[PDB]
């Protein structure tokens, strides 16, 4: 049970085997009950590695402990194994947050890894999972890679596999593998799952700053919900035990193979146990996680909810309470297109690079590799910087206690305080769930055929008491400025003199038919508008956007599915 054969498996290929962005992400019953599904795909991976590269390689492999991640651990281990695949470095137990596997690639210079996760989407006998493929960058394998994998996974005919290897991942260490008729040997190297991500944060942050903080009785009060995913262990190792915060700060912070039965999806409602703690008023800040740690929502005193638009703007205005930027200084801001203007509010005062991306992370990740790109933040509660090549939920925590540790101030009064210097981007997204494929496509095309028109812009829209003038109208286009690349059809955007803006975008999931996204963006700089309810200030928008678009009639829904 050290020494193994390497084996050759006949198999037959599937051909929906395509990575995507995010990894392939199937039901777990499809992976237990398609002979060889995972196997397939894992080999078809090992096989964009060239053969001469193998032996020196190591592949990071961690994931977010839902169902069936150790099973596919192991036999990604007989996998990389047989196909000569020199090292794996795997978190202990499997558990590695997708910020972590990030971090360990990049520090060890790991040619990838693979993450078992599917992120927010549910784990367990009856839930999802997923195999995501990052490269030597820590980031997600782009798409001329993931093209590959997917051709080799259409047309595979073998595999190989040492079907005896059997790694015990729950014991740090190196466990050497010999294979049969091989002149060098397999080795696993099992880390503590926090361990290199915890170095990473303590020389990022200020650890003496925070553990005064959280610590005494005049401490910051916080909890901090981990959703029962990956991100328990690194709340209980670097909050608590290291930061000293007290041990009921951690919540769900025992990774669960179904994920307690829930979503990991940090939002008002997944994370409503989270607000209603908060609603108490006994804790000054609250904070939930998705599955593999790389999202995150920000809750202060009374539930007060930093939606995820403002939160990296605020991060942005006192980005220097937090040591990795005082000496890297800031390169660069970026946000998503559909992600509010607040961030650009920040970037104009302050006068630094504000790039707008199509949704998705390449475009972050290339700016950052040209040193161009600092901090960026999605309205998808998602926020990171260039520490590494993923989001990171914990990390966003960090920032926003490093804040609140030199502001000290509430959660609250510092956002009102922001909204007076910079004005409001009031904020909300719709969600309109498994609308009929032809009803949305024909909204998207009679929308931005009207949008063309010569005479759109310059349009009013009275509210009333308030008029919008457009003052541009697109179908988002976007030219990468490092790999040379263009992204057209990325969202329609109806762009208002006041800065304020409706985007609609169709979402690209595969769900059954079209999800539509409609974002609202409504800036206000007055003191008597910057502090009333959001829906409230929004309304006058919504009402033009669903009546530009003739939602209802295209669709048939009076209401979105979603309101975030
Ligand atoms: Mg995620």
């Amino acid at each position: 049970s050290n020494m193994v054969k390497i084996v050759t498996v006949k198999t037959q290929a599937y051909q929906d085997q395509k990575p995507g962005t995010s990894g392939l992400r199937k039901r777990v019953k499809v992976f237990q009950s398609s002979a060889n599904y995972a196997e397939n795909f894992i080999q078809s991976i090992i096989s964009t590695v060239e053969p001469a590269q193998r032996q020196e390689a190591t592949l990071v492999v961690g994931g977010d402990g839902r169902f069936y991640m150790k099973e596919a651990i192991q036999l990604i281990a007989r996998i990389a194994a047989a196909n000569g695949i020199g090292r794996l470095v795997i978190g202990q137990n499997g558990i590695l947050s997708t910020p972590a596997v990030s971090c360990i690639i990049r520090k060890i210079k790991a040619i990838g890894g693979i993450i078992l996760t599917a992120s927010h989407n549910p784990g367990g006998p009856n839930g999802d999972f997923g195999i995501k493929f990052n490269i030597s960058n820590g980031g997600p394998a782009p798409e001329a890679i993931t093209d590959k994998i997917f051709q080799i996974s259409k047309t595979i005919e073998e595999y190989a596999v040492c079907p005896d290897l059997k790694v015990d991942l729950g014991v740090l260490g190196k466990q050497q593998f010999d294979l049969e008729n091989k002149f060098k040997p397999f080795t696993v190297e099992i880390v503590d799952s926090v361990e290199a991500y915890a170095t990473m944060l303590r020389s990022i942050f200020d650890f003496s700053a925070l553990k005064e903080l959280l610590s005494g009785p005049n401490r910051l009060k916080i909890r901090i919900d981990a959703m029962h995913g990956v991100v328990g262990p690194y709340v209980k190792k670097i909050l608590c035990e290291e930061l000293g915060a007290p041990a009921n700060s951690a919540v769900n912070c025992v990774p669960l193979e179904d994920f307690g039965g829930h979503h990991p999806d940090p939002n008002l409602t997944y994370a409503a146990d989270l607000v209603e703690t908060m609603k108490s008023g006994e804790h000054d800040f609250g904070a939930a996680f998705d599955g593999d740690g790389d999202r995150n929502m920000i809750l202060g005193k009374h539930g007060f909810f930093v939606n995820p638009s403002d939160s990296v703007a605020v991060i942005a205005a006192n980005i220097f309470s937090i040591p990795y930027f005082q000496q890297t200084g800031v390169r660069g801001f970026a946000r998503s297109m559909p992600t509010s203007g607040a961030l650009d509010r920040v970037a104009s005062a302050t006068k630094i690079a504000l790039y707008e991306t199509p949704t998705g992370w390449k475009f972050f990740g290339n700016l950052m590799d040209a040193s161009k790109l600092s901090l960026c933040g999605e309205e998808s509660f998602g926020t990171g910087s260039d520490h590494i090549r993923e989001k990171d939920g914990l990390w966003a925590v960090l920032a926003w206690l490093s804040i609140l540790a030199t502001r000290k101030q509430s959660v609250e009064d510092i956002l009102k305080d922001h909204w007076q210097k910079y004005g409001r981007n009031f904020f909300t997204r719709y969600d309109y769930e498994e609308v009929e494929a032809e009803g949305a496509n024909k909204m998207m095309k009679d929308l931005e055929a009207l949008m063309f028109d010569r005479s759109f812009v310059g349009k009013q829209f009275s509210a009333n008491d308030k008029v919008y003038t457009v003052e541009k109208a697109d179908n988002f286009e976007y030219s990468d400025p490092v790999d040379g690349s263009i992204s057209r059809n990325q969202g329609l955007r109806l762009i208002f003199t006041d800065g304020s803006r409706i985007v609609f975008r169709l979402s690209g999931t595969g769900s059954a038919g079209a999800t539509i996204l409609l974002y609202i963006d409504s800036y206000e700089k007055d003191v008597a508008k910057i502090n009333q309810d959001p829906q409230v200030m929004l309304a006058p928008l919504i009402s033009i956007a669903l009546k530009v678009s003739q939602l209802q009639e295209r669709t048939g829904r009076t209401a979105p599915t979603v309101i975030t």
